[PDB]
This record gives C-alpha cells, sequence and structure tokens, in this order.
C-alpha cells in the first residue's frame, strides 16, 4: 500500500468490456493474478451511484480490490476471472448448458440483483457477456450500466438493444429495478434455447420483436402503455406466441418463472427477491461448469 501500475506486468488481453480492453495482470510483489480496467477520465448523481456499487460487497458480485489514480488514468483492480457467460454458451452451443447450472446461475444472478436492488444500485446493462464465471461454479454480476445511464465523461452496439426492457425502449423516464428482472428473463431463455431471445437491430426493431412474440400490449395488459412518450398506435398488432414453441424445453414451472420475468408491466414483473422462492429453484444445486 498504494499499489502503483509499476507493481503490475500485464499478461494478456482478457477481453473487452463497456470501458475497453480488460487485462489480465500479475502482482509482481504478492504473485497474484488480477484483472484490470482502465478508465480514461463527473456528475453529483453519478459520484453517488458509484459510491453505492462500491459499499457492495457479495459473491455475486466481481469484486473490485482496488482503485489506482494516475493523471489521466483510473485503474480499476478486480479479483481474476476470465469466463464469462457468453463465452461459456458459446462453447456449450452443441450440447446447450445442462439445467441444474441454468438454474444455478440464474438463482445466483437474482440473488446478486435482490442485493443490488435493495441498496439502491440497479445493473442496467445486463448480457451475458458481463456475467463472470469461475470455475467453483459462481457467477457474478460485472459491468455496471451507470456510466452511459448517468452521464458520466468517461469514453465507453446493438448487443445492448437485446435486453433492454420495453418500458425503456417506449421512453419511460422513471423506470425501476423490474428493467433488471426482464434483462434477466431474456439470459433465462437464451441459456435454455442456445440462441438470443430478442436480436433487434435498432429501437423500433427491438421493439417490433418484442411485440411479436409477447404481443402488441395493450391498456388491458400493460395500463398507461399507450401514453407511454414514445408509443404510437401506428405499432402493428402482433398475437402472443406460446413459450412451447418460445422456449421448446422449459416445462411449466420453468414456464410461468419466464412469463413473470418477462412481464410488460414493470409494476407486475417479479422482483429478484420473489423470483427466488419460485417452484422452479425446488431443486437448485451448485454444480461446477465444465
Ligand atoms: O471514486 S473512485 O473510487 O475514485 C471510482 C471508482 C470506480 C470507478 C470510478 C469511475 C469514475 C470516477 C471515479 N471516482 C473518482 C473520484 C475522484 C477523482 Cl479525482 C477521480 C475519479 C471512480
Ligand atoms: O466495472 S464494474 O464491473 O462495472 C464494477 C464492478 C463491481 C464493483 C464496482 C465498483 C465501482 C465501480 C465499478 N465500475 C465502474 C467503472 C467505471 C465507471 Cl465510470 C463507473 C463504474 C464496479
Amino acid at each position: 500500500s498504494p499499489e502503483f501500475m509499476e507493481n503490475f506486468q500485464k499478461v494478456e488481453k482478457i477481453g473487452e468490456g463497456t470501458y475497453g480492453v480488460v487485462y489480465k495482470a500479475r502482482n509482481k510483489l504478492t504473485g497474484e493474478v488480477v484483472a484490470l480496467k482502465k478508465i480514461r477520465l463527473v456528475p453529483s448523481t453519478a459520484i453517488r451511484e458509484i459510491s453505492l456499487l462500491k459499499e457492495l460487497n457479495h459473491p455475486n458480485i466481481v469484486k473490485l480490490l482496488d482503485v489506482i489514480h494516475t493523471e489521466n488514468k483510473l485503474y480499476l483492480v478486480f479479483e481474476f476471472l476470465h469466463q464469462d457467460l457468453k463465452k461459456f454458451m458459446d462453447a456449450s452451443a452443441l450440447t446447450g448448458i445442462p439445467l441444474p447450472l441454468i438454474k444455478s446461475y440464474l438463482f445466483q444472478l437474482l440473488q446478486g440483483l435482490a442485493f443490488c436492488h435493495s441498496h439502491r444500485v440497479l445493473h442496467r446493462d445486463l448480457k451475458p457477456q458481463n456475467l463472470l464465471i469461475n470455475t467453483e461454479g459462481a457467477i457474478k454480476l460485472a459491468d455496471f450500466g451507470l456510466a452511459r445511464a448517468f452521464g458520466v465523461p468517461v469514453r465507453t452496439e446493438v448487443v445492448t438493444l437485446w435486453y433492454r426492457a420495453p418500458e425503456i425502449l417506449l421512453g419511460c423516464k422513471y423506470y425501476s429495478t423490474a428493467v433488471d428482472i426482464w434483462s434477466l428473463g431474456c439470459i433465462f431463455a437464451e441459456m435454455v434455447t442456445r440462441r438470443a431471445l430478442f436480436p433487434g437491430d435498432s429501437e423500433i426493431d427491438q421493439l417490433f420483436r418484442i411485440f411479436r412474440t409477447l404481443g402488441t400490449p395493450d391498456e388491458v395488459v400493460w395500463p398507461g402503455v399507450t401514453s407511454m412518450p414514445d408509443y404510437k398506435p401506428s405499432f402493428p398488432k402482433w398475437a402472443r406466441q406460446d413459450f412451447s414453441k418460445v422456449v421448446p424445453p422449459l416445462d411449466e414451472d420453468g414456464r410461468s418463472l419466464l412469463s413473470q420475468m418477462l412481464h410488460y408491466d414493470p409494476n407486475k414483473r417479479i422482483s429478484a427477491k420473489a423470483a427466488l422462492a419460485h417452484p422452479f429453484f425446488q431443486d437448485v444445486t451448485k454444480p461446477v461448469p465444465h
């Protein structure tokens, strides 16, 4: 103490992220491998949200070990992890992730989200590449979306659209913790089917792909939807599709949970805390990935 960037030896780039390149590095003093994020350099609400995220200590949130300030630079020192759910799904495309691991990962992500949400922290940008996994079966939240959400002046892609809740796409100013449950519901479906649920290429295309699968919402399904800032009565009217077609492998317990996570109305969408008690998790275990 203090640590300096000279105390770290770069090993390899371990991928990109909302802040560009992440590096595997080695502490020359201790031998510990870590993951380093470089942030090139803030609104008052943004400082406060960063402080809230720094407060969080949880098994399912990637552990921040240190923050090193040098001139224009911030170097975030994290625990070393180097697999993520997107890379794991791609390597498992031939066979699919086994259901006990799907259940375990979904359960843990709900635990991490429940913890964030009770501390007034939202993720806002949940996607499979932001979800880090280790050898012992844990999965962890990372690359929180607060820089673009709170106008942080830091350098920071259609993949982000695929997991965006419909109340965001329709312009809602004061969205809620429910946006994270939507994203996780999409990831749940994607683990099961081995394909992204709503891979749109623009905000309107994302909306139309959602509508084509879940039905065009109306006031009966989603009170207030037709007055949302970007709602247009010219939207096409699609009927809802059966989950036997949308997520063929799921049974009624899985379809029940997924339908509650993808509820149009954010006020009716299941909370993270409540989803942990869903019957789907009756037999949840902690398997190790291969
Ligand atoms: O609070 S920090 O622990 O430094 C911090 C931790 C992680 C990410 C951060 C992203 C943006 C600004 C941060 N803070 C900060 C405060 C003062 C100065 Cl002069 C420069 C930067 C971040
Ligand atoms: O990188 S993260 O994986 O999102 C992350 C994960 C876990 C704890 C974090 C604690 C404080 C800041 C984090 N990140 C961050 C980076 C840049 C900005 Cl401007 C704002 C926030 C944390």
